[PDB]
């Protein structure tokens, strides 16, 4: 099983990650300027710049990478426009051009596509977006190649229920699930799944069935405290018991990810969930 984290505020320093037991660091978010949907913008702690990681970022990626780590770049999150999706459905091969030259020039393991576009599956944002995250998904492997780079993707519970209304990741994974190297599914801010974990564990298992999916392409995604999630926090005494330990029971578990490295005091939610894996 793997561990991941998402690294967006800054309030930890990145570095702490290097000796914690995590495979896994996102850096979030490259995402797109408001101006050129194109042009694609950092965001968050690790942002000198608009187009630079700081200095201490640099340097905490390559001590992380020396421990045998993964770090990813996020591209996306939650705040990006339905709007900058839709014309960069237009043209998949130079955005995903761009993500890779970012990856390269900056030595990063490849990249999170961390994608929350609802609309764009349920016919209401003028653009197919199962279509555009198989044609990303595609170039992006392309120009990073498996084992050498990750390609992960980060959907939300109701992308992933067959026969849904918002399913468009059945259709991603059924496509190109065999060039993903796995999902970091967030089981929070997504009602019946929030803090629900016969809900998570039923569900979890169903998208480990999917095809071209696995337990080991599946991770289960929380908050680590409640101010990190609208919905969906809870102890990690019941992370362990009612959806670690049942999944466990039944299957493998993939993994579990976490939002946000930031929000974990000492590493001790990492810790004990490592523990538990």
């Amino acid at each position: 099983s793997k561990t991941i984290t998402y690294y967006n505020s800054g309030a930890v320093p990145l570095i702490n990650a290097s000796e914690l037991p995590y495979d896994v660091v996102n850096l979030a978010f490259l995402s797109s300027s408001s101006n050129n949907p194109f042009n694609l913008v950092l965001s968050g702690a690790i942002a000198a710049t608009e187009s630079s990681f700081t200095t201490n970022t640099i340097e905490a990626i390559k001590v992380m990478q020396h421990k045998g780590q993964k770090v990813l770049i996020s591209f996306g999150g939650g705040t990006m426009g339905s709007n900058a999706y839709r014309s960069l459905s237009e043209d998949t091969a130079k955005l995903a051009d761009s993500l890779a030259s970012f990856v390269k020039n900056n030595q990063l393991d490849g990249v999170d596509i961390d994608y929350e576009d609802t609309a764009a599956f349920t016919g209401q944002a003028g653009y197919d977006g199962a279509q555009f995250l198989i044609s990303l998904t595609q170039e992006l492997r392309k120009r990073l190649p498996s084992p050498d780079y990750i390609i992960s993707h980060a959907p939300q519970p109701p992308y992933l229920e067959q026969g849904g209304y918002m399913a468009g990741y059945v259709e991603v994974v059924e496509l190109v699930g065999q060039e993903i190297d796995w999902l970091n599914v967030q089981f929070y801010n997504n009602p019946p799944w929030s803090a629900n974990p016969d809900q998570i564990v039923s569900s979890y298992l169903n998208y480990t069935k999917l095809p071209n999916m696995s337990p080991e392409k599946v991770i289960a995604g929380f908050p680590v405290t409640q101010n990190d999630a609208g919905s969906g926090y809870m102890p990690v005494q019941t992370i362990i018991n009612e959806v670690i330990k049942p999944i466990q029971q039944q299957s493998s578990l993939g993994g579990i990810m976490n939002w946000q490295f930031s929000s974990d005091h000492n590493g001790d939610w990492i810790k004990a969930i490592a523990q538990s894996l």
